[PDB]
């Protein structure tokens, strides 16, 4: 299984352009990841967390590395936590819940100890 | 340039094993990064920071990705700050300071927005 370009529209604005399946939702093809991501357009529009996009894209289309072949690197537990703390209340307010598949507590890979996180960037309008 | 195996002794205990040059000290070959790490054996031995090893290896032998061809992914500024916070006082006590090459303010690649960080593993050993 080799790398493939990211094709999730909402994720193209992020830093990396190469991903590899299966992703962290266990989708075998990116076509399934694309469909899955569409469900988040509304929550993303509420700006409940500046880290929600990064977290979702790190889960649905993880950056490709030659190390970690079967289970790609994952977003840091701390980033998942920031996203959940900011967005779960909004989901709740609208009679929905944070999905178990995005639970932060069992996010980390046993015996690994490395993850990816966002970093401040220089931007304007 | 393509990935190459990590050969710095002290970094082999880390999660990844494939890196790519130049590293973040601008070494063209890993051979020179090896000589450098040797100089940090003393500081690493004081256990002034549990993040120092990760930080130094993230700088001297960064994880290989297909993305970021010319400048590999860097360790997060926050990981650098924790390592400097715990270790700088020790360097000062013995008339040294945090080196210019490892300045934390220089880690963010301002038009990128992603970095690598360590994360706790679940162990009792």
């Amino acid at each position: 299984a080799a790398c493939e370009p990211v094709r999730i529209p909402l994720c193209k604005s992020l830093p990396w352009e190469m991903t590899k399946m299966p992703n962290h939702l266990h989708h075998s093809t990116q076509a399934n990841a694309i469909l899955a991501m569409e469900q988040f357009e509304g929550l993303l529009g509420t700006h409940c967390s500046p880290d929600l996009l990064f977290f979702l894209c790190a889960m649905y289309a993880p950056i490709c590395t030659i190390d970690f072949q079967h289970e790609p690197i994952k977003p840091c537990k701390s980033v998942c936590e920031r996203a959940r703390q900011g967005c779960e209340p909004i989901l709740i307010k609208y009679r929905h819940s944070w999905p178990e598949s995005l639970a932060c507590d069992e996010l980390p890979v046993y015996d690994r100890g490395v993850c990816i996180s966002p970093e401040a960037i220089v931007t304007a309008d």
